[PDB]
This record gives C-alpha cells, structure tokens and sequence, in this order.
C-alpha cells in the first residue's frame, strides 16, 4: 500500500477514460482514502465514480466559481471527518474553447475564450492550492497534469500557452505550499485517448512520432503509466522534489528523433 491511509482529493473525473479516473483507481488499489470533485454533469459523474474499486464522497467543484472554492475546505473536512486533514491533492483539470484549439487559426481566438481556458487550466491550480493548503498535513503533495509546452506544436495552440502558464504557477505554488511542509509538482504526460481528445494529419504524426521518439515506446490507449507516476508523487518516495515537472511520456521529450 504505497498510499496506505493517505487522504487524497482528486478532481477532474468526467468519464472512465479521464486520466483522473485512473489516478483515483490506482490510488485506491494502493490504500488511499479519496475525496472526489466533479464539475458539471454531477449525476453522470456519480455513475462513473461508482465503478471505482472503493466508495468515495463526491463534491461539486467548478473552479471558476468563487463560492464553491470558498466552501471547499469546509465541505471536504465534513466528508473526511473534522480533525482529519488531506495528505494529497490532484488537479487533473483542463479546458480551452474550440476557437483556441485544433484547426482554428491561432490568431482568431478572441481573448474571452483564451482567458477562460487559462482560468480553468492554470489559475485554478493556484486557487485550489489556496483553498486546500489550510486543511493539508505536512509531508503532503499537490499534483497537477501537464503537457510539455516548451516547444510549439500544431493544434494544441492556446492550450500550450495555458500549460506554459501552469508550469510557472506551479513554481509559485511550491513556495506557498512549502510553508506548510507540502510539495507541489506537475506530471507531464504523453498523449492519451480520453474524452477530451475528441475535441488532424499533424496530430496523428505527433502521436506516432511519440511512440517512435519514446525509447520505451508509448501507448496512447494506456493511462496506467501516468496514474502510477502521479501516485509516486503523492507518496513519500519523492520527498525532496517540489516546484518541478516529472515527465511520464516514455522519454520522448529527451529525443529529437
């Protein structure tokens, strides 16, 4: 039980292909007691979370909603029992409107759309940390999901910009979280077939290039390797790593080709 008796909040489950879902699954297999947050289709999310190996309370959280953030810590402590604190927080939340992504030209995305995407994808990592650090134990771990944005690439467009912002936000969260003995890190995943992927020739070349570049290969169908990596960061086995990015991408980013 890598996470034996750790209390861990996990956001961002929308389907059972969600990366968050597999993080939640692997964490429970490893003895973690979870609290879960879900955004919009709460009834649907409850049905999806029923398929996890264990029961976990489900709280409503719209990261754009200031009231939800203000009430979050109180709602969490109620669910885990007063006197108890969190050892773990997982941010697995991303969004960018269609105008900011894919076939749509980079220059045509209006700021309102980009701003919303940045709000949800980058700024929310800080506001979740603000809301939850007060109910976190020393030795604890905050973890967010990243996609390496250090080089530009077709299609990913303004979401790349959002991820660049996130990485920077992560380094500042690490400063604040350090005052509580809490670590903050990001996991940079290779591409994964999720619901979000749903929203062409260049993206396929990027994927296949992925497996080819990855010295141990990469399998877009399998979220388990990134779930494990996130669990490794939630654990006590990376105690001197903070403000940082761990690459769970088959090693692809270390190879030019």
């Amino acid at each position: 039980g890598l996470l034996d008796g750790k209390r861990i909040l996990v956001s961002g489950i929308i389907t059972d292909s969600s990366i968050a879902f597999h993080i939640a699954r692997v964490a429970q297999e490893q003895g973690a007691q979870l609290v879960l947050t879900g955004f919009d289709r709460l009834r649907l999310i409850q049905r999806i979370t029923d398929r996890l190996p264990a029961k976990a309370p489900l709280l409503e959280l719209d990261v754009q909603n200031e009231e939800h953030l203000a009430s979050l810590a109180g709602r969490v402590t109620e669910a885990i029992g007063a006197g108890n604190k969190l050892d773990g927080v997982v941010h697995s939340i991303g969004f960018m409107p269609q105008t900011g992504m894919g076939i749509n030209p980079f220059f045509d995305a209006p700021y309102a759309d980009v701003s919303k995407g940045i709000h949800i994808s980058a700024y929310s990592y800080a506001s979740m940390a603000k809301a939850l650090l007060p109910i976190m134990n020393p030795g604890g771990s905050i973890v967010g999901m990243d996609f390496d944005p250090s080089r530009a690439m077709p299609a990913y467009n303004w979401m790349t910009v959002a991820k660049s912002a996130l990485e920077s936000v992560n380094r500042f969260v690490a400063r604040e979280a350090g005052k509580y003995g809490v670590r903050s890190n990001l996991v940079a995943a290779g591409p994964i077939r999720t619901l979000a992927m749903s929203a062409g020739a260049q993206i396929q070349l990027l994927e296949e290039g992925w497996d080819q570049r990855a010295p141990i290969g990469w399998n877009m169908k399998d979220a388990t390797p990134v779930a494990k990596t996130v669990c490794a960061l939630l654990s006590d086995w990376l105690p001197a790593t903070t403000g940082d990015i761990i690459y769970a991408d088959g090693g692809a980013h270390t190879q030019l080709l």
